């Protein structure tokens, strides 16, 4: 896989962000994770986490996996990096997302994310508290 440029347009919630990619505004849904909705427990904390991570970044990158690049709602499906740190993994590592939505063919970072989740669970962080 490879990283491609994007710029932030706006934070949305824990696992969705609006980015400008190839010069076009798109909502991206983060691969392989599920944050709680804003109205659910830890929802706001996930939203804030992602917000801070993407707003503070000098350099946002999009990395598509090998399979489907857009979902049925027209959201881009990607691993999103903020100054080289993967947002998807960071959420999981902090117990602010679950590994989830693991479909065959867009599952390249699965084992990296599961290892993060196991460590979050060990530490009994947030969702695992
Ligand atoms: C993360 C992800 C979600 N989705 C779809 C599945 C879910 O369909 P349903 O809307 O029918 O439940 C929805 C979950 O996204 P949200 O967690 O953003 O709601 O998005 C994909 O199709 N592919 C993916 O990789
Ligand atoms: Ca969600």
């Amino acid at each position: 896989l490879h990283k491609e440029p994007a710029t932030l347009i706006k934070a949305i919630d824990g696992d969705t962000v609006k980015l400008m990619y190839k010069g076009q505004p798109m909502t991206f849904r983060l691969l392989l994770v599920d944050t709680p909705e804003f109205n659910e427990k830890y929802g706001p904390e996930a939203s804030a986490f992602t917000k801070k991570m993407v707003e503070n970044a000098k350099k946002i990158e999009v990395e598509f996996d090998k399979g489907q690049r857009t979902d049925k709602y027209g959201r881009g499906l990607a691993y999103i990096y903020a100054d080289g740190k993967m947002v998807n993994e960071a959420l999981v590592r902090q117990g602010l997302a679950k590994v989830a939505y693991v479909y065959k063919g867009n599952n390249t970072q699965e084992q990296l994310l599961r290892k993060a989740e196991a460590q979050a669970k060990k530490e009994k962080l947030n969702i695992w508290s």
